[PDB]
């Protein structure tokens, strides 16, 4: 009924091109809860975004940034990004998260905290290693899936357990950032901003913004698909997670965006179109013709689905074609 | 193994575009129940749409439809519209109706009762301000929600909640009703029809055919938008209405519908095609792609997906541009 | 992590183009058992199929085949089929059936036996009359909805009843196969086997192959919905069946291909593509759109509209037609 | 408010029924009003077999056209002097609800009624002689009933298509209160000139069955009625596996409680020289209703045990008890 | 382990001689909710019944009772009812209500605060219509009928239509209340306690503690039996709301005290102990003790036997003979 | 069809007065491995029992007793007891034990091992402290418990937990054997044996017999309420146990004897008929009679009733009225 909180969900449609549907679909508490979290995250990755704001003022921002929400008067206007009003309007926001049960915003506030953290960490370095690719989607997306399951379990929606693994809830988060980094190369490279694993690109180019070279199409297209097989292990986890939800309003929530992101990687796999511009999500076979991702079952059916897409089309002569297959035949097997 | 219940079906087929399937679809006694008041209430409306029946010979017929359900060998020989078949062949579908239980017999009679009156009341006039325009949504769609719910509740496969709550049911049929209004505008002015209500068109024209005309697509749009926005206010309702079912078979036979002539306004909304023809039902956004209209939470992302279509194609200008975001605004927050 | 049975869902993709996904997506133990219960039948067909193998060569294997399930190191590499890995590599197979639980081996080899005595019966015979249309279909797909509905109710995810049902059980089976053999007759016209009942097309013409001959269109697309009319009486055990089951995963299993099945049948009503190349599965209604084949309402649903859509395509011509409007209407009562 | 018709049928029901009415008013949906009204027109039939005012030429024809006067809206009887024939002259108000029953059930029912008035009027000039002819005269009285029951709840959807399916399993639940109400019926019956257990058995213990009345041949007697109820107690094995079928509540107490209590009469009655004197009265048990199929199993094995313990030796049929109870005891 | 909610459930037991073990076998969070619900009611009761306290003093205590759950310190120490160690350490109690959920806090204040200001206008004054006995059962049953439907619905445990439905909650609460001022009718008139409605008694008699003399038995088993049938009209909401329930310990909590007022009135159906002493729930016809009162199709047999009993009792003579046998009529049929 | 089997079933139903009814009500597989560990614990006991058997030859029975499952021809001719037919036919017992699924075996000779060698243990003493009337009963129900609670999770009706919580599983037995041993104190006493522990006893009079002495009575009594006290003790495992349960055929089969087991100590509690005699069935209450012992809810508030019923006796001059008060009230607010 309130007209801050009407405010809240029309920057929630104003910001988010993937989600405002599913979180207004979820049942109760967290609703507002889902919906207040993904603002505060909007308004705090809108500031590690905008290099208009000096590194020595930045790093307070991040690392103070979960403070700002027990700030009722804060906000920030002098930024030029797109997601502005967020943060000049960032009053409005902190108040209906002061509005949610405290252990909604117990949660909340820990990842912002943690979050702006690992940001602040990475704005003076780029993504090296595997390993470093793994901790920077942890800090971005990671805690994001752990944050959400914490409040599943929280609100009782979910069992505890959703809550307790916070490995499983991490994948979650994993797949669908790397997915986004994979698919939006070109994008991130136009913008400047870098986030390939210098360890994995480095060993077919001198430099990441190499592949948007036309010349290199090919070599850029097998570097996609070493990540995009590295992104396949995290399927696994994907599936034990969404299987062990009992909350219809949470499983679509969840469900969803990864069946969408396993769809992106189908359709971005050995495609040199990810090089040139944006792609698109080829809807499954003749089968999944018939079905959609509300039951587990039938989620299960469409991810297996996509996955023949991918390892029919691989490459005898691709570097990572064994990979592939090893990973893909591991899904296949895995109950 | 019943001729004459085999034919109801036959005729079942033969008018219902869109309802059929679902209601040969529905559990136990709701099937025979739903296939026999579609069937009565398809011979009212041929009666009354056959213009080659004198007013003061068709006023008596409207009114006195509801009785003939009782006759046996009531028939009406000389229409020449195209359905006249459940008119010539009408003691095979009261033959049927006199089968169905007492409790339903008695809801679909008083339905089409108070159904006829309206029907009557409204032959000599056209819709004028907008409380007469829900006034006719109400005496042919609106009464057929509330009766549906009422046999819903009385097969108990439903709450009886369902059944008692006529203004939640009463949205229900307005909504459909007022979309294919809304929709159908070009096909009704070749016909000498005319259902959008007068103190809205007169703002525009001075003769609702002139919205055909060309020189007014610009304002015939905003005539549009400004009905569609009207009746974009019966959402709330068909969410709640929605969310109090627990019967899947119900649940498919009332959501199915709904969310296509959601999708129907959405393809209409500041759309120029609607005076120059038929309208397609563009799929939902990617999310949606995924997404069946079974479960609740899915039906309430599809609407929400479909709404911010809407919003996001409203022109500032649009004189009706603010109460199309404020509607929108209400719905979306709204739980 | 078992490589043998890594192996068996390389082959299960490799050959089924249409029950991987769904196969893979069977809760706890029937995951496997559905898998290996899947790649054997398809062994078993792979022997049948090859005509390479001599008449005298190959009912014994036909016969014994459900044997071979305990002997380890039988395999067959005397093959030309393209599937013959499942053959040359049966030791991978047979050691993963071997540790499915007893439960389940017993349903497989009841049903590979019983096949298997089926298929060498028509080896020199050929399909005559209708009755002995369902007499192969039984053989080849009939029994397989049976030992599938047997191993839902083993393991427990799916009520006793279940497994019970052995007549509509066969229907599920009998619908599919008289949908392939429709679908597919020209691929076995240009194969050399035929499927269809010569009972029913020698009343159409001398030779089979003559619907292929374009001088005879009519006739063909006449026995075409002739024959799609028979396969419609199994509808209504289909829905039957589907409305008994409990769990989503086997309800998706079995839903999907019937529907796709019944898909397959509206598509090739009365369309003479089915004699000149393959058809197309056609989108359906407005409605359909909307749903899928998850839930029981939403399949009777999607049946109904490709009732109509083939109802309302039905020439008052054909010697068929009253009892095409026939089934229907039943199907539409029920 | 709605129909007085049906109000009027379960005050009927409620009348005529000593055991029934309670459980069948608990039946979900329709199986309610079909079940009801099948109650009550079996009830009409049967006052018209057991009216001996009517003469068998009289008779015969009203027994065999029965399931057609369910079509002939004005149809009644007036000429009853039995007690429940309010049933029969008010048949009009019965028949009107019966037409309104959706025409499946009505299939079922007037099918019912049709061939057990054939089997009654067959039954008017004989007496049941031979075992295969006890279960004969049970099977039309009851064991039909069973079978058009079970044909209900499949066709309104609540049961599996199984149970209507299997007949025999139907027919013994017919069989089974059929034959306990007739062993426990004994007096009330031959002091009515009715006459229903099998003359095969009881002619091996008397010459006229009206004898086990008479005290001095009370342990011939007993001895038979411990004979007939080792028959009857072959048909607990089928009564077993139907209930086990159930997946409806309401059905599911229906088709058991009925079972339980006529399992609990026979216990009762067993080597009992009551049966023959008075009228009969019926611990882990009363922890436990008839209401889950694990419950209903304990309690049956509680009366199986019940009787095995009680088994005399020196009675005849002592091992043939033991063997059926046995067989009970260790089925799947 | 809290030594608090301890003293609780031991008041509860000491309070509760019908209520205590449904109340303590709720799952999970009703458990505590509705045992401090019922803890509050029973103060705010004790409060209502004291006659050593005025008029002008009771009213702000009922008035404002649903503020002093929020007052950590406040009791009541001038008591001389039998429950009065409720009021007296009415901050253990208080405590434990803050502990709930805010939820749960929310709907039980909301019912003392209603049932409050129902009580204190009924303080000055008798039922005198049966409007009016619906509306005093309404304020002290009525309510908590509503108040725990919405308690069951906010738990999750039960659907949100269930708390949705306050009409039929209500008849939930009103038929136990009638049942027990039926019941009690000795009891009250030796207490200075009339509940009886006027516009009903005054017909039969000058004094409505007539009815306990002897001579007007007659007259006073006639009222009985019109105040029964009065009750009996709440039996199909009775039914209606039980069949909506779907958690277990719910529908015990629910099911079981309902079928034990209905036990009762039967027993006191045309019985002239009622005006002579208590009434001794004994019953049971053949159905019952094969059956016991935990799942809705036996709870409806139960019900059914009881109606039996009541009905084949009823007198020609009885002035409320039709009636009685209308409504039980309407209870068999729908 | 297996006339080794029924005549294992003729035994059990000789034998058992309380059990045969439920066990041949178990579902599948447990029904026989329940049967076979019913009679092979039935012919141990019978053995321990017998006092024609010589101490010398006694102990090395109990202690292999769990060999000769395995020994198709060992069979016992010298028992004087009653049921000595299943140590006669013991051939036929063990024929049917080895025809069970390996995972049964090992459990039931698993315990009758174990078992052995605490009756054994037992022959050459009397029951001093508390802590051995524990050991006692472990042996002799405890064991029971947990074995029965193994078969039901290797049978995969019930999880795992059920076998492995054997402190829960050992609570179930030692109290329906602490109830026996309560209620039949005068049977004992006339049979010679001995099994109220002596520490406890001991500080009410001289010798264990004294309390059937009519003047000892009242200190009887209260001896009789502080064994009672004890036993009230496994009651909330009793609860945690059954609450964990999913099978139908389970469930009734442990609860209804604990039920039973209750209901005979509410019996007994504070009642001088003890030394008397027998007692039995105080036929519940009004909410009681209304509710059997086949749902979990039900059993709780059946058992919650009982608890009543005692705490309304606890007169506050017994020794142990704090005690019995304390327990009961645990019993109520646990969740
Ligand atoms: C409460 O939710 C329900 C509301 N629904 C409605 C509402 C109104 C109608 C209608 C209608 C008509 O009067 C309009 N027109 C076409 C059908 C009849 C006769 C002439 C119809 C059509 C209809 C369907 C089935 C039986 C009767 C009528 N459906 C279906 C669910 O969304």
């Amino acid at each position: 009924l309130s007209s801050s909180l009407k405010t809240c969900y029309k920057y929630l449609n104003q910001t988010s091109r993937s989600f405002a549907a599913v979180i207004q679909a979820l049942d109760g508490e967290m609703r507002n809860a889902v919906c207040i979290f993904y603002l505060v995250l909007r308004a705090l990755d809108t500031l590690e975004d905008d290099m208009t704001i000096s590194v020595e003022k930045k790093v307070p921002l991040l690392h103070n940034f979960h403070s700002f929400l027990y700030q009722p008067d804060w906000r920030f206007m002098e930024s030029k990004e797109k997601d502005r009003q967020v943060l000049e309007d960032f009053p409005t926001i902190s108040l209906e998260f002061r509005n949610l049960a405290e252990k909604y915003q117990t949660v909340i506030a820990d990842i912002c905290r943690r979050m702006g953290i690992g940001m602040a960490e990475f704005l003076d370095k780029h993504v090296t290693s595997e390993q470093e690719w793994d901790k920077y989607c942890h800090y971005v997306a990671g805690l994001v899936g752990i944050g959400l399951s914490r409040l599943f379990s929280a609100s009782e929606f979910e069992d505890p357990l959703v809550g307790e693994d916070t490995e499983r809830a991490n994948s979650m988060g994993l797949f669908l950032q790397k997915t986004n980094i994979i698919r939006d190369y070109l994008e991130d490279q136009q913008g400047g901003r870098e986030f390939w694993p210098q360890e994995v690109w480095s060993r077919y180019v001198k430099k990441l913004g190499d592949f948007a070279l036309p010349e290199n199409i090919d070599l850029a297209v097998q570097c996609l698909n070493e990540l995009i097989t590295n992104a396949l292990h995290h399927i696994p986890d994907v599936i034990t997670y969404l299987s062990r939800l009992r909350n219809q309003s949470v499983f679509n929530f969840c469900a969803i965006p990864q069946v969408m992101a396993i769809a992106t990687l189908a359709a971005c796999y050995n495609n040199q179109q990810v090089f040139k511009g944006a792609v698109l999500i080829r809807l499954g076979q003749a089968v999944t013709l018939m079905m959609d991702a509300t039951n587990m079952p039938a989620v299960k059916a469409i991810i297996y689905q996509y996955m023949e897409e991918i390892y029919h089309r691989i490459p005898d002569s691709n570097p990572s074609s064994s990979k592939t297959r090893q990973i893909i035949s591991t899904i296949r097997t895995q109950n």
